This record gives C-alpha cells, structure tokens and sequence, in this order.
C-alpha cells in the first residue's frame, strides 16, 4: 500500500541521516 | 493519494537533513 | 485536505531544518 | 480540526528548532 | 481528543529540543 | 487509549533528547 | 496492538538517540 | 501489517541515527 511505502520511504530517509552522521564521526576522527 | 504524497515530501525534506549533514562532514574535513 | 495540507506544512519545517544545517556548515568552512 | 491544528503545531516546533540552528551557525561565524 | 492532546505533546517536546538547542549557540557565543 | 499512550511516550523520548543537547551545552560551557 | 507497539519501539529508538547524545556530552567535558 | 512493520522500519533506522551519534562522541573522545 502506497501509505506504507511512504513511510518505508522516511525510513530510508533517516538511514540517510544516519550515514550523513557516521561521515562526520570520520571527519572529526581525522 | 494526498496522505502518501505528503508523507513522501515529509521523506524528500529528510534526505535534505542528510544532504546537509553530509555538507557539514565536508566543512570539518577542511 | 487538512491533514495532508498540515502534513505539507511539516515537511516545508523539515527543509527549513536542512537550510539551517547547511548555515552550519558554511559557519564552519569559514 | 484537532488533529490537523496538532499537526500544525508540530510544524511550527520544527521550525523553531531550524531559527535555534540558525542561531548556532552564526555563533559559530563569530 | 487523546490523539490530539498527545500530538500537543509532541509539539511541546520539540519546542523543548529548539531551547536546548539555543542553549547550545549561547554556550558557543561564550 | 494505547495509541495516544504510544505518542505520550514519544513525547517523553523527545524531552529526553531536549535534557541531552542541554547536557552538550553546559559540557561546552566548560 | 500492532501500531502501538510499533510507536512504543519508536519512542525507545528516540531514549536511545537521548543516550547517544549524553555520551557526546560526556565526551567533550573530558 | 504492512504499517506496523514500516514503522519498525523507522524506529530501526532511529536506532541507527543513535549508532551514529555513539560514533560521534567516540571520535570526540580520540
């Protein structure tokens, strides 16, 4: 159902997030 | 439907929090 | 509706959250 | 309606948390 | 209603997060 | 009800983030 | 139910991200 | 059902912001 691929799509979304916040882990290591 | 469009915007703005994030590891590699 | 407009309306906050992340990330560099 | 003005006002919090993010990107400009 | 009233909740909650997060610029300013 | 009961204790989660990114600020302070 | 139980690992999954942003906390006081 | 198991989805993904987070405050620890 397209209400449950929309919310599957938000959590991609914050896996997203997620990465975005591991590279700035890396960064300040470095 | 609108529910599932407006989640799937709600998605697209998360993945604009990622992008950013993502900006802000690059500014600290620098 | 409503509900979907309200939504709309919290997804704009979301973009508004990574415009605001992105002035970080300028601040930094810088 | 209620659920739609709730929503509303979550709205209204994220974007209060985009202007305290603002707020810490000029912090850091200084 | 409940479902409102909690969403209410929620909204308080992340105003809460925006005046930690002001906490966070003032303590940079500093 | 047990779902108003579910978005009480996200509410609850999200003051818990609020009293952590106040904890970042006084740790700054210092 | 299903739904509440699903927000409730939510909220747990929020009291973690509080968790993790005490353990930043602690890392730059330190 | 399918919108319980893609809000498992999300919570997991939260799970993964806090990972995230951890990392950070390790690399500020280093």
């Amino acid at each position: 159902g397209e209400i449950a691929q929309a919310l599957k799509e938000i959590a991609k979304a914050l896996k997203e997030i997620a990465w975005a916040l591991k590279e700035n882990a890396q960064a300040l290591k470095g």
